[PDB]
């Protein structure tokens, strides 16, 4: 039952800026496995783990993935497994596919028979996550046409682990109400990706196009509040209309904005996740939005009480 896996997933965090990097460690963050016993015990019950396969597989068919890297990623997903974390992955970055959905859609559906190959009797804690916000060429109608076809090919494999289906438009809210999930598929979660206002969450942000005039923006004001709200409600009206269960997969506020306003933008915005029985994962662990400074091994104390 999907939403009895959502449940499952319940609080979460992203191990970000890792193995969606071109490598691992390029973009800042190993993932070790003292990680796992740190976020446990934190009190997430998952871990979100943006990987880029596609940097990690030939570019002819049958496609393989490459060895060595397939056996990093069981190394993770086993160390967050064996502490007893949920465990969701995905395929991230795969900027081709978005470019040219035609020329890679046979491609990136050869990357998740091999995944689905490769995890299909793993525990049922673990989660497929398609794709990593489908944007550009990969309009809202062709995804829906790409999602049914991952859909079939992980299906034909495993009909065990629940699958997590996100929206067009570059994930968040603006194209689910074109969002289409098959009606013979039942065992799915709905992600959207909550960064809004964005100019608050990426002010500063150095990989986005003029950010720099966001720079002291900050988040707070009663208005503010019910202007979140309502998209919440908006959400949770689809989720209820579609009878799919909603999963914030990544959310957070980089680390130029001010200190304050992240605490308060975080913090309501999972009281009002809560409020809606969603799961969620924050972006992310200990980065450029981290809350854990893996040198003096401390959590923000503030941010950590926002989430936990
Ligand atoms: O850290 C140096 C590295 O940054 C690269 O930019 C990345 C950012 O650091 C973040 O990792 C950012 O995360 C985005 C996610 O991938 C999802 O889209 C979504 O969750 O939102 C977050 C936050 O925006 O991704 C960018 C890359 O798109 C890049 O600039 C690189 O050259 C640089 O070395």
């Amino acid at each position: 039952d999907p939403f009895e896996r959502n449940k499952i997933l319940g609080r979460g965090i992203n191990i970000g800026n890792a193995l969606e990097a071109p490598n691992e460690g390029d973009w800042g963050v190993v993932i070790k496995d003292e990680f796992f016993d740190i976020i446990k015990e934190a009190g997430f019950s998952h871990v979100r783990i943006p990987i880029r396969w596609s940097t990690h597989a030939y570019a002819f068919p049958p496609y393989k993935i490459m060895d060595r890297f397939f056996k990093r990623v069981d190394e993770v997903i086993n160390g967050a497994l064996k502490r007893g974390l949920a465990v969701v992955i995905n395929i991230h970055h795969y900027e081709e596919l978005m470019n040219d959905p035609e020329e890679h859609k046979e491609r990136f559906l050869a990357l998740w028979k091999q995944i689905a190959d490769r995890y299909k009797d793993y525990p049922e804690t673990l989660f497929f996550e398609i794709l990593n916000e489908p944007h550009g060429n990969l309009t809202p109608e062709k995804w829906n046409e790409l999602l049914e076809e991952a859909l079939k090919v992980i299906r034909s494999i495993d009909k065990k682990h629940t699958i997590i289906i996100g929206t067009a438009e570059w994930g968040g809210i603006s194209a689910l109400e074109k969002l289409s999930v098959p009606k013979w598929e039942k065992n799915s979660i709905v992600t959207i990706h909550y960064y809004n206002p964005f100019e608050f969450t990426h002010q500063g942000a150095e990989w986005v196009e003029g950010s720099e005039k966001w720079l002291g923006r900050k988040w707070g004001s009663p208005d503010d509040q019910k202007h979140l709200i309502e998209e919440f409600n908006f959400i949770e009206e689809w989720s209820k209309k579609n009878k799919r269960p909603i999963y914030i997969g990544a959310f957070g506020a980089y680390r130029k904005a001010d200190l304050e306003s992240r605490i308060k933008w975080t913090s309501f915005v999972v009281r009002e996740m809560e409020k809606r029985r969603w799961s969620w994962a924050y972006w992310e662990f200990c980065s450029g939005f981290g809350v854990y400074d893996t040198l003096r091994k401390t959590w923000n104390k503030d941010l950590l009480e926002a989430l936990i």
